[PDB]
RNA sequence: GGACUGUCCACAAGACAGUCC
């Protein structure tokens, strides 16, 4: 299955500056292990919070976003849609070209 | 790069202004 990409990282909606870590431990390990855990702030504390986890497989990110999705847990609503890059590429997926030896980026 | 403070906006991978090291 590639239909989404292969990741296995998976966005968690809320954390409201409210709840922490330890919900996304919880939320998203209802449904699966969970080898990272991210959430996502400026300035390393200017300070807001959105979440990231990255799953063993990417099976149980999706297991773990089928059981969670729009279940509720900090005062407020969870949304649970697997992640996507901060930034354009191509569309809908990073699709990179081909590569394997190309001029390193550094020079005289 | 680290610590702080003021602001938008705070649920896609954030940033602005001012300060100290």
């Amino acid at each position: 299955m590639v239909e989404a990409d292969h990741p296995g990282k998976l966005f968690i909606g809320g954390l409201n500056r409210e709840t922490n870590e330890k919900m996304l431990k919880a939320v998203f390990g209802k449904h699966g292990p969970i080898s990272e855990v991210l959430l996502i702030k400026d300035r390393t504390s200017k300070s807001r919070g959105f979440a990231f986890i990255t799953f063993e497989n990417p099976a149980d990110a999706k297991n773990a976003a089928k059981d969670m999705n729009g279940k509720s847990l900090h005062g407020k609503a969870i949304k649970v849609e697997q992640a996507k890059k901060p930034s354009f590429q191509s569309g809908g997926r990073r699709r990179p070209p081909a590569s394997s030896r190309n001029r390193s980026p550094s020079g005289s």
